[PDB]
């Protein structure tokens, strides 16, 4: 069967057209899928029985299943999401004004950032469209669909889970189109954020095919430090990445002329005042919002979390130059906040297979 979660509205309309139906019936079906979090054609009351019969025969609504769940005391929910044999993560982060979902793009990652727990695993495969938007669907359902509960479950989506989004453009863009779509999750392009370590050629391509909010993962004042922290800097350095960001903003207006800059705080690597000064000079031409993220530790990594006093000094240096700097609050401290810890080692795959036999 065709999984309807793989399709955007354009593709959803043409599918129904081959079924012998008028375009807006696809829109009507999407609405049941995303506004009500429905995966059952029998539950769709305002669709005629004939159309309902065609859909059950050739189509399915199969969302990724939750294999594990962790609820924090601050509201943060973290899920291990099954995608065939392997596992990926999805984190729900509730706030006062916003509700943010962290979605994964790939199974593992090939970019080997030394401060990321997914790096040590290595890359396995990219996710399908259904496997990316189905994280949102599944999260929305469990949290509570908009037209079921009355309140939207998810107001903000950030592609900051496992994987590098820009190395999966073919599946990530259509999935984001569904997030943006009114018959999908009806999100503003300000509320859909793609994070990237800096795959420059792909970033130039992203701007030609969609307009969403960009956030860059910088983590360094210079190229000498970033070669160590973020290996892709060896291929596309900071000034090549910054120049690519300006080219994107000339096409994009989701950022409103100001790119988001992610900057993790690692003990005595990139958190002294001398790094803040260098970073201020670096970005003097590029308008931005700087998010200072405290490093969530995990076993194995050769780094420590930066003391909050050093984070304040670092922040105040940048604020003196006139940069808008945000110190991001840590979420899920009582649980595994570290990105990629719940979905653990690769060898569990075999141990899961023996589990199902004696179930
Ligand atoms: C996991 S990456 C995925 C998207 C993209 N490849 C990127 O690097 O931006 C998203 C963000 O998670 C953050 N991150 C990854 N591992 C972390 C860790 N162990 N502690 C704190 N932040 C982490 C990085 O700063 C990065 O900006
Ligand atoms: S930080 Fe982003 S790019 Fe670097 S390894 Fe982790 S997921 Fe891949």
């Amino acid at each position: 069967k065709i999984n309807l979660l793989d399709l955007n509205r354009q593709q959803m309309r043409e599918f129904f057209k081959d079924l012998g139906e008028k375009p807006f019936r696809a829109d009507q079906v999407m609405k049941w899928m995303y506004h009500y979090c429905c995966d059952n054609f029998d539950e769709m009351t305002d669709i005629n029985k004939v159309l309902r019969g065609k859909l059950k025969e050739v189509a399915e609504i199969r969302a990724p299943e939750v294999v594990e769940e962790q609820r924090s005391s601050d509201g943060t929910i973290k899920w291990a999401i099954a995608v065939g044999d392997q596992r990926v993560e999805t984190v729900y982060i509730p706030e006062d004004d916003r509700a943010t979902l962290a979605v994964s793009s790939q199974v593992g990652c090939a970019l080997e950032c030394k401060f990321c727990s997914t790096a040590q695993q290595g890359f396995n495969r990219n996710l399908r469209v259904s496997e990316i938007i189905g994280q949102v669907w599944r999260a929305a359902k469990i949290v509570g669909a908009a037209k079921v509960t009355g309140q939207r479950p998810i107001t903000n989506v950030v592609m900051m889970g496992m994987g590098e989004p820009l190395l999966n453009l073919n599946n990530v863009v259509p999935a984001m189109e569904i997030m943006l779509d009114d018959f999908g999750f009806g999100l503003s392009k300000r509320r859909v954020t793609l994070s990237t370590s800096g795959v420059v050629p792909a970033l130039d391509k992203l701007g030609d095919m969609i307009d969403v909010a960009l956030a860059i993962s910088l983590h360094a004042p210079n190229d000498e430090i970033r070669d160590e922290i973020v290996p892709i800097n060896k291929k596309y350095n900071i000034e090549t990445f910054l120049a690519a960001v300006r080219r994107y903003l000339e096409k994009s207006n989701a950022n409103q002329g100001r790119v988001t800059i992610e900057y993790v705080m690692l003990d005595h690597v990139n958190d002294g005042t001398e790094h803040a000064h260098q970073l201020a000079e670096l970005l003097k031409d590029t308008p931005c919002k700087i998010n200072l993220i405290p490093w969530n530790p995990f076993p194995g990594a050769p780094y420590g979390r930066s003391s909050n006093s050093r984070i304040d000094r670092f922040s105040k240096v940048l604020m003196s130059y006139g940069f808008t700097t945000i110190v991001r609050k840590t979420r899920g401290d009582d649980i595994d906040a570290a990105c990629g810890q719940l979905a653990g080692d690769v060898i569990d795959r075999t141990k899961r297979t023996l589990r199902k036999r004696m179930q």
